């Protein structure tokens, strides 16, 4: 009957996510909190060669008009499918060990992750779609593959003024991509709130024409991720979405509605972000585990991952 | 709550999968090959792109790396219809009903593993896909729900070539190396299911690849003894080992049935009907599941079937 607390630190790159997470883990006991870091052994070496270098190289190539849109999409799609592998396998092996939600006693174990599978199967692809290097059909294929959302999926997204964000990144510095990813994560927070407030994309689809994930009123559908799928490519001759793409939005709705999103303000010092994140964890949802030996089992899985793909 | 019978007709293309199932009232709906998605909706002529790319690679016109990117991206397009269908159907599937009639019989032209495992693996064997990409697709195979009955085919290679030759799809190229690779993959798949069902532990038998069930060397696990996935000391990276654990878990609970395709279309259809007696039926979760599932199947057919 021990409980588990899973916290996914996600959102745009360059906000201070990794540092904040490491500082939070550093305050805890080595046996009650484990960090599942960015899979760097996997991405620069194991899954393929330099996968980050290839992505930014292709977007610059495409932006300068050196390659076609089709050429970039093939590269982006394959890179994304590769890049998300570690998150997906981690989720798949952890899944059998997760029971139902308990409540917001201290968990026997706290697993903090550097990103959730939706970063690679939804957010980055969506941003690449906005940058013209991924088709909307491909984005929806990734959405259709997002794994079922485990109970107690606490996701922490970041808030940070664009100017301070840009400043932080200034040491290929793609400002268009930075804007696209910030917009996508902004849409993501609004989408969760929309769904949790009873929003039905099919009911509101007609309102399309032209963030706070756990607070505030119901957002307009135009301020959610649904708005991105109005593309001409996805529309049939009658004007509505083909059913295939509609079903993928149904999956998007299902996967995001049960998530627990929190917003962390990164516009402060590293210790400030840490203590703020520590405050946020108090209101997060824990889950029971399915077996007695799941704590130790999950714990070593996390350590192993940590040891191999990031350290 | 009413009962459901899901039957996925799969295995290599060109055996008569499609001909056979078409031949086989309102209590039986067919989810056909999403050809319109592949040719127009998801992208332009995906099969042509796949076969042209392999051809370019074979002729030395493009590198292995160039072909793999093209190939991996195209596989995403090919599998989307199956993956979205599985995801929307999942919540309606209840537990097993066990050993009378199914209220609804859902026959599908292929299961998600065709696109997330078998084709990618065959392309790996053809040198146009990296093993890391294959395991990336494997990691996304949806959880195996109860009542996952998959029909695989039996057919001598010579007859298969003949049948393949007179049922080429738009943009397809008659490739005997690909036929061999896909036949190999599906044979390994059947063996892998039996290996797992009889208690085989890939981790326990892994050492046998470098020396009452099939040898691990005759299963899909042998394909993953690929140098790209191993560390300098020969150990499989844990990331990849985890993907193999997922593979074992997904495949072990499937119910595989073999259909002899070395007979007339009418014969193939009759044999298929006889195989349903041993298939596993499940209950649905809601009272409106049948009709909803029905709508889904009819809608898919109308929109994506050729």
């Amino acid at each position: 009957m021990p409980t588990l607390l899973r916290v996914y630190i996600d959102g745009p790159h360059g906000m201070g996510k990794t540092t904040t997470t490491q500082l939070l883990v550093a305050l805890g006991s080595r046996d009650d909190i484990v960090y599942v870091p960015e899979p760097m052994t996997y991405w620069r070496v194991l899954g393929a060669s330099e996968t980050i270098a290839n992505i930014y190289t292709t977007q610059h190539r495409l932006d300068q008009g050196e390659i076609s849109a089709g050429d970039a999409a093939v590269v982006m799609t394959s890179a994304q499918i590769t890049m998300g592998m570690p998150y997906a396998v981690t989720d798949a092996v952890l899944a059998p060990h997760i029971g139902g939600e308990a409540g917001s006693p201290p968990p026997a174990l706290t697993l903090i992750f550097d990103r959730h599978p939706i970063a690679a199967l939804l957010c980055y692809p969506a941003a690449r779609y906005l940058m013209g290097s991924m088709t909307p059909q491909a984005v929806l294929a990734f959405v259709a593959l997002i794994p079922p959302t485990l109970p107690g999926t606490n996701i922490v997204l970041g808030a940070l003024p664009e100017d301070r964000h840009i400043d932080r990144l200034a040491k290929r510095l793609d400002l268009a991509m930075l804007a696209a990813i910030r917009r996508v994560y902004g849409l993501l927070a609004n989408t969760v709130r929309y769904l949790q407030c009873g929003g039905s994309w099919r009911e509101d689809w007609g309102q399309l024409s032209g963030p706070q994930s756990n607070a505030g009123p119901r957002p307009h559908i135009g301020d959610t991720l649904f708005t991105l799928f109005r593309a001409p490519e996805l529309l049939a001759p009658n004007g509505d979405l083909y059913n295939v793409f509609a079903w993928a939005l149904d999956v998007l709705a299902k996967r995001l509605r049960s998530m627990h999103v929190f917003i962390l303000d990164y516009d402060q010092s590293p210790a400030g972000c840490r203590d703020a994140l520590l405050q946020l964890t108090s209101g997060m949802v824990q889950t029971h585990v399915t077996t007695p030996g799941s704590i130790p089992t999950i714990c070593d899985l996390a350590r192993t991952f940590a040891r191999e793909m990031g350290e």
